[PDB]
């Protein structure tokens, strides 16, 4: 069949900034930060003791502490933001419809939290004591796996691992599984709860962490002279994507149209962009020529903008080459000024953002943007919200292993 | 509509070779990958056997400084990776290298990485972690090296889908082909899983073979003795390849990707539906998805793992599927002489479903000494099978009812 148009009918999350979407999407307009110091281990002996934490979340709200306790928290926060988009759409799973109804939610590395945990009862006790739920409950396909056998769900079945790329390339890929005909509706975008000694360690031993302990909630500064690195994130990204004519003939409500989507790999090096941005460039026009746009529609752009040196200048570099004068006509914010770095999960709440604003016509500041690089000279929406006419919203995410994403959505009337 | 997509190159670890023509050597001789695991400690464990890649020498592929970066699995899903690339004779170029992209996938991943960077942690502190223990153990790695060392810029990402992960990359690699995302797609899957988190957590589950006193005879699809599993390391990747793109190099093809399926059981996290209902609507979508009719069908490398539940699930789902004609296909498992590779299981399946097209012979299901209740189709018992093929089909399961099937024919 010829290519079909995919809109958004439902959205879910959980992030440092709430339990939901419109919390969450309150707190990002209100340049609310989510970070503080970590409160579930003990961080003395870590270079980095904050990050954002999805606070006063109960898995009892969506399963039975029974089911729950076999679950990795990135399986609950995954679980939760998908049960959240599937009521927030609207949609009946029915005998009818169940085989046209899939799943793609992704992890950038899964059920570490699970893994750890598992690795000490392995060392201190032995094997006898590992986990007989250790297996499903740690693997990343197993957010698309219980959600399915929760709501019977019987499309494509599939979970992408893309590191920080992980919810856009889900979200786009199972855009396309939709536009093929393989699905009529897919639930899609990542979760991540990475917030371990593993994870904080081991994104410490790499210097890639911010270490402004001193003041958590200034850590996450993209494109600001003094940035130093993520800051770490917890939490999950869940859109229902639909058909637009299957929409259309339930009477859903439409949030937004997903237009184009663009994948590259920068093929340069595993940890780091090319100052130039060619990645990001190459995979923002694949996107934007798969929307059948002119690049002086795009009004704004969610930057992947992670608060890394190399990361967020090579990011401007990459705007500027695509859309030469009108890389300062649009605006370009980085939300993890605010949320921090939800690593698989985070292109799957940036997404969710960027259609809030395409409803809301509202671009998400910068926060911490107190002193823009060299270069940095972009309305990179710092402080606080500008409203301003938005009809085309990019969401950029880029991964170790140069692996790039671009999701591109527009208004649907 | 859409464009063919063929099979140009392949390259595989496993246990019973380091390259295909090894590997394919011990499958059509009935040889066993298995034997009690040598690299650790297993005396705590109630499975001390598996199929462990013999011999493996990275420094083929990588220098020592960059090897000592990666995960074993990802060691093993680059060398798979260079094989297929090397064998397909693809020369990439600034003119296609954004048209040339890599789907490597893994089940389960760094395991073994993150065991030892755990020791390192609980013994000394996370000052003793790996500065490149995120890089060297996530499962896109293979995807992100693979395309930094060749300059492939096309897309580049990872499924994870548990045991049907090699199955699903070959087929959402030929999908984005099919469709002009791509002209070439290195496709596949690895996995290195026998570490103590590995035997320990399958282990936990009951869900492996623990026949210690018989490695060799632990993995008997369809036997009435069957009990579990056997864990294997390894990887298979293919390059796909658009048909133009193929004939305009001359490039040798194996065989022709003609369809893909997937479903979910939506049943249970780690058992099937006992009809295999699933695995029957994956099959169907296969077919469909080919133009084919079942009656098409003459080989069937089964995901076969040696389960009870699993391998009678997927007997009644290929007897529903193809009625009369489930008594004139062959079908075996590989499983019996490879163990199960997990992610990696469907890449090197594919590649030996491939091969029966190429050499026209059914490999053995071994260990077949006695057939279930209802077992009672051509499972190539012992020996290979001289027949004819021109269809073969590929199916994978994995926990969360995660399935794919891959429909291959014969080119001409
Ligand atoms: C390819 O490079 C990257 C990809 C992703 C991230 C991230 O934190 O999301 C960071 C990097 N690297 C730098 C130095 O920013
Ligand atoms: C949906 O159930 C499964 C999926 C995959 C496997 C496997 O070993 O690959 C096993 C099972 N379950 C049983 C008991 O065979």
């Amino acid at each position: 069949m010829s290519r079909r148009r995919v809109v958004i009918t439902g959205m879910g999350m959980l992030s440092p900034l709430g339990l939901d979407v419109p919390s969450s999407w309150e707190g990002i307009l209100a340049g609310r930060s989510g970070i503080a110091p970590i409160e579930h281990m003990d961080l003395s002996a870590y270079s980095t003791r904050f990050g954002g934490s999805v606070k006063g979340f109960n898995v009892e709200e969506y399963l039975s502490a029974k089911e729950a306790r076999k679950l990795d928290l990135f399986i609950q926060y995954g679980l939760a933001a998908s049960f959240q988009a599937v009521r927030d759409s609207g949609l009946e799973v029915t005998d009818a419809n169940r085989e046209r109804i899939g799943v793609s939610m992704g992890s950038g590395i899964g059920g570490l939290t699970n893994i750890e945990n598992n690795c000490r009862s392995l060392f201190e006790q032995g094997p006898r004591r590992i986990s007989p739920f250790f297996v499903p409950g740690s693997i990343i396909n197993m957010v698309s796996g219980f959600l399915s056998i929760h709501l019977g769900l019987q499309g494509p079945n599939y979970a992408l691992t893309t590191a920080q790329t992980t919810g856009t390339h889900s979200i786009g890929m199972a855009a396309r599984n939709i536009a093929y005909g393989e699905a009529d509706v897919m639930v899609a975008g990542g979760s991540e709860m990475a917030a371990c000694g593993l994870g904080l360690g081991g994104f410490g031993a790499a210097r890639a962490l911010s270490t402004r302990n001193d003041e958590p909630t200034r850590a996450s500064r993209p494109w600001d002279r003094d940035r130093d690195g993520f800051v770490l994130s917890d939490g999950s990204g869940a859109l229902v994507l639909e058909e637009l004519e299957h929409a259309r003939a339930r009477g859903a409500r439409i949030y937004a149209e997903l237009v184009g989507f663009g994948m590259s790999g920068d093929a340069f090096h595993m940890t780091a962009p090319p100052e130039d941005g060619a990645g990001a460039a190459r995979c923002m026009k694949n996107a934007l020529r798969d929307a059948g746009l002119d690049p002086r529609q795009v009004d704004y752009i969610n930057a992947h903008g992670t608060s890394t040196p190399a990361g967020d200048i090579a990011e401007i570099a990459a705007v500027k080459s695509v859309f030469g004068e009108h890389a300062h006509a649009l605006s370009m914010s980085s939300t993890k000024s605010m949320t921090g770095h939800l690593l698989g999960a985070a292109g799957a709440v940036e997404a969710i953002f960027s259609v809030l604003a395409l409803r809301d016509q509202v671009a998400p500041p910068t926060i911490n943007l107190d002193n823009p690089d060299e270069g940095c000279d972009l309305d990179l929406v710092a402080h606080e919200a500008k409203p301003r006419k938005i009809d085309v919203a990019l969401s950029n995410s880029f991964g170790f292993g140069g692996t790039n994403g671009t999701l591109v959505f527009r208004r649907f009337a």
